[PDB]
């Protein structure tokens, strides 16, 4: 996990979402020092506790309601329950990495200081503290948006259906922890978007330098230069590392509820477009169907474009290889060809798989494969 | 995008189609200097848009008519819509490609321009001019029988069906812009395969090359050979990452709809088989599965050439390096084997996928699963 | 196989499952000498042969008999057949491989018995003894009380469809030999964690030892440490290999019984879920899903530590070249760095696939497929 | 295709099966010269056509005839088309790399007649003579029986529902050509896996000599003895790649008619299993079964064990490198492994796949998929 200054906004709404139970303080230097928060670290177990505890709950009073409004079919009942259940395993994955991976973003926050050192020539503050809290205000939003939607939709659902016997609206209103555990999803995914985003930037930041400085007395100077871009480099992917060892687990959970969530409500979009009872919650699912594909990406975008500026680091060092010709340099960017060859550059989601764009392939066809099943069943009945 | 006197028919086809929206002047030398055209920037882009707005809204209307020919029933409507909507997708991608492509087609342009000068012994301007006109014609003529054959026969279908109540035959009139985004899309994939051909066929060039001077005072010049062939080496490289970096989501896009296509048209040529209605719509259906595969085979084949080029010449170097002892040659000879030992010679479609001919057996294997999933579902019932 | 002083309790207990038909005498220093066990070579072949023989008489006679209890109806047949035939295949590999590898069982205990005097610092005999007895006891454990939880199930599930004309009970009765098997199968699945987690553990102590060595007139001596753990390595590599060559078609079917274990309990888990005759039925299943996945778990997760302990070595490596500098230990490590440049690490089950967590993934995909079209084939009838 | 006179047997049986049309003349050194026979050429051609035409004139006439015995319902239709079509595929194929590999054939077995004189000393003539006689023998038994079985069968199925008004032998009179195009595609395979275990074989000849040689004046003769065997190396993965550019599109289409025939086979066994019909047709078809995995395994291992067996030589030359200290031995066994670094041992199907024990599990994967649609298809019907 990364907290840096100019993304500090991010760090405090993780915290508050209980997924980042750090104090930080801000050194006479900068540098924000990192440490345990205790009060912190039990208020993130706690309300993860109560929330999922909460959840359930209210999954088990609609079931058990005198006209569940979302819990009514067998059919109906299952995917609920599966859609709630990806979100639970995704948020209490996401704060279980939080609570244990302390070590993990002090070393990676440590590395990641020394690497912007290196690299301060190409540090834009203020445009990093403007990409992060773009993203985090964009990605907040859209989930509020998409939770209104929601709730008004399934207020309406519940006011059709709705018998003077009893009151539906209650049943939705025992949804609400669902919905927090949607936003503290999106937190959750926010926080690993900008830590990624961090990694991918500060490779194509080395390689920009690299690129600059070696193919657009001295000679000394240059040999130090390159070794300090070669450090940054192998830095650079010991936090991918640390990154995939803190939070593989998180982005295993996510990405298997943004295929579940992908194939259910395409299944569904299709099922009420066949249908066409509703259009306003054809465009509700539409917009969530939107959502998932757009959260999906970014879990995927940040990791494959940390592994490709990795990876192109070679190239440029093969092509200032070829163009060097000073002893001590040119044994420099052979010891660097040499580090580069045998680079893991790319996000391991705990070993079960690589995190890049091969896994949207993988996705489409699972999606495509289950959604005809699916659909050309209900067709056939 | 190659832009190259020998296959200039294949660009000013493409510019008509609203895919190559450059102003090309030939200059004194015979370098054709490529610059941006902005009248045919915004003819392209007003034809797209205006070409996709009258294939939706043929679409509606063939829907909304008194009795549709084409968009009938759910499954037909989700077909047709779906047929259209990926043919949408491909034409558009072509066409965003071409618009924001203007500086790697200029890039690609001058390596092939230095790579050629290179590899001037083995260029055969005839023979390059006659296959890449052979290519665009028989492509071209294909489509063309193939679109003519299709309304033929979707006009016999509705008179058929036509009833005194309204005319029938509008409604096949109004598919016309389908057709015409069938030709775009023909000439998208005419322009792409040109390139890709052209790369690997330079790859070969290069390898034919390498293998007559090292394998079949003037050490000098020797090595001063051998490294303009493993500099031109590394720019075709660099060429098929341009290709790759303008045209993989044009080429994703094509790849997703020839694999819908061929699964469609093997579903409907199936159950056709089975009823036995028509035996002129299912040659037609035949002959639409094998331009489906022809085109799937027009956008792999290069790619896999390409890359097959591109990495036997590894073994041809290491040929050299173990028949070579001059000082120098060798040194040069070591240099390059290194060079090759890290190329990335395979196009990538948006990091999507890997094309080559493994995309084939992907394809076949998703084919063969939905049309048994399909096929045993119409059967059973 | 592993058979070492610390962890002779899990040779004994496959010695008497009929899996490891060696006798074993410790001599004066400690080193326990492996020959072959003619006496229990014969035990292990006909327990086997009688054990598979009277699981297929007890199946027999259960679909013949009066009112089955198991073998009822064709689906369950056929499902019954072949969860027994899966136990049946992993059971019968692993007493083969067991018969068949006393060359390589000796060569790898001799390999292990020299590496462990290169780690000597590092062995922990009460650490590895207690984790290897607490693995087999609790494997053993939970295999005993799933076994008494099913039979007590099946014979309640008998009484209740008891008929006066016949006892049932004695169908259930019959029923035993497959749950020995199972016990055997269990035996053969800690038998092999233990070989594998051993290889990863000492993979492990390597790479400690060389970071603690190397990264936190003496020189000869610090080079002959080196080449010594390099030798290690290699000879680690070494053993790897020699399980995979033993045990490779017992761990394919491991493998192969796992997923269709899996895949039968999430069917009938799914199928009673919606059906909800009786819970206790529901909680003994899914007592069953978590005892196959956690021995998925057993079979995967050492070949996966053994390959990553394995591949990071090269790392480690790297950093000692970049941070070493004398004559030659600068050449030693130069040979390991090459020897690690080309070592295959991972355990291969008989060559059909990679042993690895990506195993889990494919296993999870497959699944998700069968269970779809099985679920959506039984919602629609 | 290799043609040696230790195993002319297979070659005479290909040759008389159109499949090798190459007259061959024994030299007076005992090398087998061959050319192209305009003759044999003919004949194969023509007996290709001809028994093609005969087989799908037999479909036509049993589709067309009074009462079919096997294309009598749709589903039963397709399906003996389907595998007739795969067969013949696969034979066309086959007999269509034979005409067109004079040049290949011919560059094969000069390679392979080198690299015996290399590797003289592990020659064993009649070893080689008798397994392949002993292949090839085998094949064509099995082939033999299981036509004469097949045709028994279908005499005693047609007989049962013969009716006086036609007789319905001579339908299945006018099944031979199938069997005899069984007949080819078994020869077409025997020759094929004769070609990959000669050099899998060799290139295990050659790691026991390299092991033999180097670890169990005179070094130059020592260096020249280990040039000799990395040029034989070189040479026998130039002659997998020969096999593979002449016979890959005949091995992709023996894996695809092994995939349908399993496929299909699989499927109609577990039909007649919940059917139980008649047993004699229960185990002709497990027979059938057999064979298509026998052969399937056939093409698959040969591959396989060619692969891994150029792959371990990297193993070895690394153990000779870090055990030999001579200067030009040295540098001579440097060169053999970089050239073993860069070596692609495994033989590739046309590009579309990579053949080896990995085609085990995808096949597995697929039939497993295929059979669950289709079983669970006719369960819930």
């Amino acid at each position: 996990m990364e907290i840096s200054q100019p993304s500090i906004g991010i760090f405090y709404i993780s915290k508050v979402l209980a997924l980042a139970p750090y104090a930080t303080v801000r050194n006479s230097k900068g540098r924000v020092e990192i440490g345990r928060s205790w009060l912190f670290t039990v208020y993130s177990a706690t309300l993860t506790v109560v929330m999922v505890f909460l959840t359930y709950r209210g999954l088990l009073f609609d079931a058990n309601s005198e006209i569940p409004v979302r819990m009514k079919s067998a059919t109906s009942k299952v995917v609920t329950a599966l859609d709630v259940s990806v979100v639970v395993m995704a948020i209490v994955s996401g704060v279980y990495c939080g609570l244990f991976s302390l070590n993990d973003t002090l070393e990676l926050n440590d590395r990641l200081n020394k690497i912007d050192n290196t690299l301060n020539a190409y540090n834009n503050f203020r445009r990093d503290r403007w990409r992060a809290l773009g993203m985090a205000a964009v990605s907040l939003l859209a989930i509020s948006i998409l939770v209104g939607l929601d709730v008004g939709t399934w207020m309406r659902i519940a006011q059709d259906m709705n018998i003077a016997q009893s009151d539906t609206e209650l049943n939705v209103h025992w949804y609400i922890p669902f919905y927090s555990l949607y936003f503290i999803l999106t937190g959750l995914q926010v926080n690993i978007a900008n830590t990624a985003y961090g990694l991918g930037r500060r490779f194509g930041r080395l390689n920009r330098m690299l690129s600059s400085s070696f193919l657009a007395a001295a000679a000394k100077n240059k040999g130090l230069l390159l070794k300090s871009l070669a450090d940054s480099h192998e830095s650079l992917g010991k936090c991918v590392h640390l990154l995939s060892n803190s939070f593989g687990i998180a982005v295993l959970f996510i990405l298997v509820s943004c295929l579940l969530h992908l194939v259910a409500t395409a299944y569904f979009l299709f099922l009420e477009l066949l249908s066409k009872r509703d259009n306003g919650y054809l465009w509700v699912q539409m917009l969530w169907i939107c959502f998932h594909f757009l959260r999906l990406l970014m879990v995927v975008e940040p990791c494959h474009l940390a592994a490709r500026e990795s990876r192109k680091t070679i190239q440029i060092v093969c092509e200032i290889e070829r163009k060097v010709h000073e002893p001590i340099l040119a044994e420099a960017v052979k010891k660097f060809w040499q580090q580069l060859l045998v680079v893991d550059a790319d996000f391991s989601a705990c070993g079960l798989c690589r995190v890049n764009r091969t896994i949207l392939t993988s996705f489409a066809s699972a999606i495509a494969t289950y959604l005809v099943i699916l659909i050309q069943f209900q067709r056939t009945n």
